[PDB]
């Protein structure tokens, strides 16, 4: 299926990928009730592990050591364990409704990378530098930031690549292409690691246990991935990937995501070393994004102050306002503003055609209840707003008057104007997925955000009050 | 006449018989909350000539506060007093959020049936929007109680729901005639508008003066050897992000104490209590001896 | 010819627009040397002027109130003159090349608009609002602005039409549409007009005198325009026009230019006022100009001076700039930015590609000599620069340290990317005038300002500086 994407139980695959092996005990690690196939030749064991106790498989000097590493579910690192045999492994051990599992992998970096970015000052010099430096250190041939839209979609904020490899900078995909079961694990596990997208998966015996219950794998690093989207990576020429969760105030902002074209895993120490730096990154971007959202309302404030003293100064508010009008651009990112006042309207920059401006301030007038009004869809509220889509296809209205339906009407662009298959099908490449996402984006603006909103309120304020202060002057004119 | 539509019956009130813009221009030039606030009972106290006029803002949990108060000298003094959630009960509060003002005419007075008061298919009749509505018998004794015989409030609504009340008490019957109560509901809606303005003015400053302050600290890091001394010499200073009445420094097992906090040997506790709950986030309460019991000794 | 268009002598057409007439005159104003064909109609006299006295002609009375107010050659505005005969004129007299010239229409506005725009507080809000001003307050069909560009190119700058008409705004045209010698009139003549594009124009008797000179009509309103312009005026539909010179730092930065799509003439009073206003509006376009640099300047020293503050904490600029290296995007409007350090490249945004950079890098080695160096035409420097021109078509090079030959290298997209007839043809349409113009530029971006090359020379000197600080701290590296 391609459709209901959201489905796939991606948490139990019943399968691990080939790097490792894996073992499933009870809650006390003494029994074992799982393991992945290829136990027997990594450990140097024979025949069905399963019922024999973790004691007869990996010794009572291991089985020690991994029961006094348990004290939410975050697994514990443990590099560089033997088991009796003296095979070496770094092995992660951690639990999760009540059944232990046990990863075995045969065997200053973090705070010299974040010396590196701990100074960036705004959210663009952060994730610039970060895909360059992620590149260099880790040695992927891309890396790329993918940031979520409100939607759910996804854009290529970031990029650092090969020279001969195409580029996705400034490209959208679908919601779906991260499917909400995906975005769901990746708030739980914040580093990933696909070792070969091309290899032979490993079975877990058992799937499905005596009492009908898969082994929920949402926390084990050897966790096999969907065929869906390792389909997607062949499709790209990607054998490798690792990817890094993104957290800011709490939720899922995006995704660091490394791409080798050939097959590559990354090593317990480096991996550990790479979760910490994507930490580090998380918490900066979350307090770059605090700042700016602050310095974008300080600013606002300051403008319309300037505006307000202005008002201060003049008999004729009306003449003002039609005059300065163009300046509330500065308030809040459009690509057109305009006033419709005593039932005439000003435009400036690009605005639906001066002839359907009373039909939108009609429909405005309905909608307002003298509040702030915005949409990213105009044609949905007003089906002739199609024609100009092109033009303003988003439209964001402030009320300024308490008395009259006077109202500043700022807008917005569509969108689309200021940007090998497997079995499968052609769904499964970023061109089809850009291509679907341009589709479903078709006379719709980009959104506006909730500082935007903050921002015409506090105007709604401003203008509203100097009107109401001004209106007797206004009477009398 | 007042007339409405609420619920598909129609509803007749009849009332045998600048304000507004120039009580608004003494408060648009407000630059701090408490300015406001002062101001405005005083300035309501003297145009509408209530005995006593009062704001009254609501705490997270929904109990009150009187922030300002304007009265006849002779009168109690109600500022600073608390009172709780339930005294201005859930249903009243969502009455509040719908009609903006309020008059209570008579706390002593006879009320006046409405026949029939549950229609032929079992209905009473909804009175929400109806300025003539009588209140709840539990308020009209509470202000009785108070000496008090008419009222008037206004509701003051911040970012879309209920801050406050400005609450006006007269010592004798009274009512305000409709013109009035239109300039003075105006009145409100501009009180309300300035506020919100004047409150998110104030969390930018805040957040502001925190950041800099954050930054002095951090310049003084990048010049020192040793973070963790520097930490034991300044800790204090953060007492300057957020109001408190005391700080301290847990470090390598050892603490620092600064203005009012627990006694020192009641710390270790504490340090181990927030250890296993933090998770590496910040965790606080205002009730900490529902964390710790042994808090409560030092509460 | 549609060629040499810097050819025509526009100052003597021999003929002057039919809505007033002109007599000449000796420097003292004593004989009548030349007349317009119709002085006898509206002034009701007959036969040839020429060779009778200004007196015999005009009357006493007229003549010495006209030689009264003679005391540059900026002409003297007489309003509501009566000829002996009692029919009332207003009347423009002035001297040039000591020949007097006497022109006659048959008969608080200023500073009113020029307090609506008094206030304006950067470039973009005088001009926007000034069309929409100028449209309302002189009734003109379309109001643009029209803006120099440094090879004497035009831009579109603001706008202000009714709404059935078409929009120019953004759009340029040629240097040659508004030849060099109508520029040098126009530093003259402030203010003109031109009535009726498809009037009948009327002859000065006699267009060469005995002597062998025409008359000079650089200063007189009722100058007949070129029919080449006329018939471009037709073309468009536009029937008459006015517009002001906007004189800024004592050059011609622009005009306002007026179309009306049917005949029309402002008249003396409407014209003074007219005048007056562009002279506030071009003062105050000068302070703000001045002002929008000065804030540019300011900015780029804040941002050198940020950078220079980390460098001061940092064991290796080298790293230093490898990870900040973007920010300087912010000191120089661009759209990509790249570091060539150590014969390495590390890019931002729209640069050449990967592989062209070595090449790249060897060019500027070899021209910067240790200053900073700048095109807007790469491929007039490097013929292979052609080929990626999309993405970088002009370049900025600062040199970073004073020993070896590492640079800073700032790059501009080219500038495509970022944007009836009569018998002479259809060259005479803005359609061919702005396919010509983008014809002229292909393969080139945006030149760099004189602003631009001011703050590259100050970085240069700051990176230079603290690179030669850290001179020895890199070498031990
Ligand atoms: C109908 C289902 C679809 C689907 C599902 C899917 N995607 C998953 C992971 C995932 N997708 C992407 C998308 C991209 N990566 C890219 O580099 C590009 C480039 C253009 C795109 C569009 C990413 C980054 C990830 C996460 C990768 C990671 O390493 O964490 C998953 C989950 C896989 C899992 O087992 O965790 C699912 C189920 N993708 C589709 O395209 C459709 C059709
Ligand atoms: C168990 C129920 C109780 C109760 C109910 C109640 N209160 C209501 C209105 C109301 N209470 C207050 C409280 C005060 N006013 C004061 O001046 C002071 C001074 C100290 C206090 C504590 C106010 C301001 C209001 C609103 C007044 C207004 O004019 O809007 C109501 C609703 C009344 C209605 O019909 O709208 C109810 C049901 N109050 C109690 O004290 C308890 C015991
Ligand atoms: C080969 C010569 C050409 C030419 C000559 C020419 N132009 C002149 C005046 C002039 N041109 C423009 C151009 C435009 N006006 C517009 O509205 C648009 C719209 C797209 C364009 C391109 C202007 C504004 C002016 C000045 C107008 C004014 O009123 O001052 C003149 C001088 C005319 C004179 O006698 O002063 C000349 C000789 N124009 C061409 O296009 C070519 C081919
Ligand atoms: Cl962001
Ligand atoms: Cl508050
Ligand atoms: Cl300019």
């Amino acid at each position: 299926d391609l459709t209901n994407c959201d489905r796939e139980p991606i948490h139990i695959p019943g399968y691990i990928q080939p790097h490792g092996c894996l073992i499933a005990c009870d809650n006390a690690m003494r029994m074992v009730l799982r393991h992945s196939e290829n136990c027997g030749e990594l450990l140097g064991l024979e025949g069905d592990l399963n019922g024999r106790t973790a004691e007869d498989v990996l010794g009572k000097r291991l089985v020690h050591d991994l029961r006094n590493a348990l004290t939410t579910t975050r697994p514990a690192m443990l590099p560089a364990m033997e088991t009796s045999d003296g095979r070496s492994f770094d092995i992660s051990l951690h639990r999760y409704k009540s059944t232990t599992i046990i990863e075995f992998e045969p065997s200053g970096t973090a705070r010299k990378m974040v010396d590196r970015i701990r100074e960036a000052d705004s959210v663009e010099s952060l994730i610039s530098r970060t895909t360059r430096l992620v590149k260099a250190t880790l040695g992927y041939d891309r890396v790329l930031i993918y940031r979520f839209e409100e939607d759910g979609a996804g854009k290529v904020v970031s990029e650092a690549k090969q020279p001969e490899l195409e580029s996705f900078l400034g490209q959208y995909f679908p919601a779906s292409d991260i499917p909400q079961q995906a975005r769901a694990l990746y708030l739980k596990n914040t580093l990933r690691i696909i070792s070969d997208a091309s290899g032979t998966p490993i079975p877990v015996l058992p799937a499905v246990d005596v009492s009908g219950e898969p082994l929920d794998l949402s926390y084990a690093h050897l966790r096999n991935f969907s065929p869906i989207h390792c389909e997607y990576l062949r499709n790209m020429g990607v054998a490798a990937s690792m990817s890094i969760s993104v957290i800011v105030d709490d939720a899922l902002w995006g995704l660091i995501v490394c791409h080798h074209c050939s097959p590559r895993v990354l090593s317990m120490p480096v991996r550990i070393a790479a979760a910490m730096f994507g930490e580090f990154f998380s918490m900066f971007l979350q307090v770059l994004k605090q700042k700016r959202r602050l310095d974008t309302i300080n600013h606002a404030h300051a403008a319309l102050d300037r505006f307000l003293r202005l008002a201060a100064h003049r008999a004729n508010l009306e003449e003002l306002l039609v005059d300065s009008f163009q300046d509330f651009a500065r308030l809040i990112p459009c690509d057109g503003v305009g006033l419709w006042v005593g039932n005439n309207w000003h435009g400036h920059g690009a605005t639906p055609p001066h002839d359907a401006i009373p039909r939108l301030a009609r429909f405005v007038a309905s909608v307002s209840e003298g509040r702030v009004w915005a949409t990213h869809a105009l044609s949905q509220a007003i089906p002739e707003a199609e024609i100009y889509a092109d033009t303003a296809a988003g439209m964001l209205a402030i009320p300024i008057s308490q008395v009259k339906s006077d109202y500043l009407l700022f807008f917005r662009k569509e969108i689309v104007q200021n940007l090998e298959t497997g079995p499968m099908g052609d769904r499964l490449t970023p061109r089809k997925s850009f291509a679907i996402w341009k589709e479903s984006v078709r006379l719709q603006a980009q959104p506006w955000s909730e500082a935007d909103r903050e921002i015409a309120e506090t105007a709604r304020i401003a203008l509203v009050g100097v009107a109401f202060h001004h209106s007797e002057l206004m009477a009398g004119l």
